[PDB]
């Protein structure tokens, strides 16, 4: 597969702008308060987000980051394509889940950034990862409500009538202070049917890689919608206190890349 961008460490720099200056073009990028960089787990300078105590979605302060990123390389028109990048956990705490960056995709414009929250419109699809409780991953899917007969009932899904689907949750797991290496694989559905697929591989450092694959998936129902990108996404929640950090810690990412692999739907 072609290796269309990547980014192996951040510069140091007080700037955020800076910081995140190879992730541009980026949009309705926050969290500046939580954005740092630091090589405490990495030669690569990594792009480091402080969750403080207590945080989770809904509070004012260093409760994480967030922003869509279109690396200019990427064409117009990308219906398969594969996300990596290394996460450092530290002091987790993982509470009762928080998010991870995923790919994301649908209209060319402001549309493909709307899927998120209590919001779905048929403009977008996002694919996000998620934590959970006891560090339990997850894929955590904003898809069209028009799956395949069954799709809630299936072993692999919990569902949700308004939030994100969640795929594969305890398939794979990440672990408190180590590395884990991470690729989500996304094959988009040809219209009109439900083939697209999402396979995601996490490997903490020392152990067995474990994979799990979503097959059976409608992401969107018009061909104007693409992958667009990364969807850079991390903060404790969930929409209430329960979801708060339990710690004062720290991720650290390192080592992103985009490939686009020939498009292969599974039906």
């Amino acid at each position: 597969a072609t290796t269309v961008w990547s980014l192996s460490s951040v510069p140091h720099s007080s700037h955020v702008s800076t910081i995140l200056g190879h992730f541009k073009p980026i949009y309705h990028d926050w969290g500046d308060d939580s954005i740092s960089t630091s090589t405490k787990h990495s030669s690569s300078r990594a792009l480091r987000i402080f969750y403080e105590k207590g945080s989770y979605s809904k509070v004012h302060d260093h409760r994480g980051a967030g922003f869509y990123s279109r690396p200019s390389a990427i064409s117009s028109s990308v219906d398969a394509m594969i996300l990596k990048y290394d996460v450092y956990f530290e002091n987790f705490g993982f509470g009762i889940g928080g998010k991870l960056p995923g790919l994301f995709g649908g209209e060319n414009g402001e549309g493909a950034y709307k899927c998120s929250g209590g919001s779905n419109p048929s403009s977008c699809f996002s694919l996000r990862l998620m934590w959970r409780k006891d560090g339990d991953g997850e894929l955590y899917a904003y898809i069209p409500t028009n799956q395949e007969s069954g799709f809630k009932d299936r072993d692999d899904v919990i569902a949700h009538s308004t939030y994100g689907q969640s795929l594969g949750r305890g398939k794979f797991r990440f672990m408190n202070n180590k590395w884990h290496s991470i690729s989500e694989e996304v094959h988009i559905n040809t219209v009109g049917k439900t083939d697209g697929w999402v396979k995601i591989c996490v490997q903490a450092e020392g152990h067995s890689q474990q994979c799990y694959t979503a097959n059976h998936l409608r992401m969107r129902n018009t061909n104007s919608h693409h992958l667009r990108g990364m969807f850079f996404s991390t903060f404790f929640g969930g929409s209430e206190k329960s979801y708060a950090a339990p710690n004062d810690c720290y991720s650290y990412f390192k080592n992103f890349q985009i490939l686009t692999p020939s498009h292969a739907v599974v039906g």
